């Protein structure tokens, strides 16, 4: 099939371009997000766009990938991401990315809550 | 070398059992403990030992892993944990692991840090 790291990686950059129409075809339609954190779980895919037109507001002011790299399970892949942003000098988060097939159905980030509202 | 993923999976048994004499053989001297938060960052093999005789009160209440997978980088591995408490139906959180060698140098929660607090 398709290289699911690869997958995840080019996904990073689309969604660093604001090429939301093009990330979200990695997607199926009954998807969750969990972020950022694990009680924050949104459902279906067209939900997932709909909060994507308001991404300056869910990530940071500032925002910024400074470190990535992928990790491989069975049909997943794990994320590390070093990050920056105008009131974090350096932090780290990591997002696990579950596949159907080719597709990913389940996107759960795993980030320091407590940290991630407080650079808003 | 030593299969990393094995020395993690076993080492989630050693915290476990309370082997922590054990446990910290995996780990070199000036490793780095990051947990709960990012932010909380321990520095030292005798520190982190010193820590684990409180262990009890570092997990929440019943803690207890009911699912747990590893999936692999370039000499790290991710566990991808899925657990349960007294106060906590059902969460999960991820665990980092690099080594230096065959020895763990830093180990790095991400945990939602809100969450977490809540359940003690």
């Amino acid at each position: 099939g398709m290289n699911l790291a690869n997958i995840v990686q080019r996904g990073w950059e689309a969604l660093g371009a604001g090429d939301f129409d093009t990330l979200v075809t990695d997607y199926v339609e009954k998807m969750i997000f969990i972020m950022p954190g694990q009680a924050d779980v949104l459902k279906g895919r067209q939900a997932f766009r709909s909060a994507l037109d308001n991404l300056g507001e869910i990530l940071p002011p500032g925002f910024e990938i400074t470190g990535l790299r992928q990790l491989e399970g069975e049909n997943e892949i794990v994320s590390i991401v070093e990050w920056k942003s105008d009131k974090m000098i350096a932090s780290q988060l990591s997002v696990l990315f579950k596949f159907e097939g080719d597709q990913i159905y389940e996107e759960r980030w795993f980030v320091d809550t407590e940290q991630w509202k407080s650079v808003f």
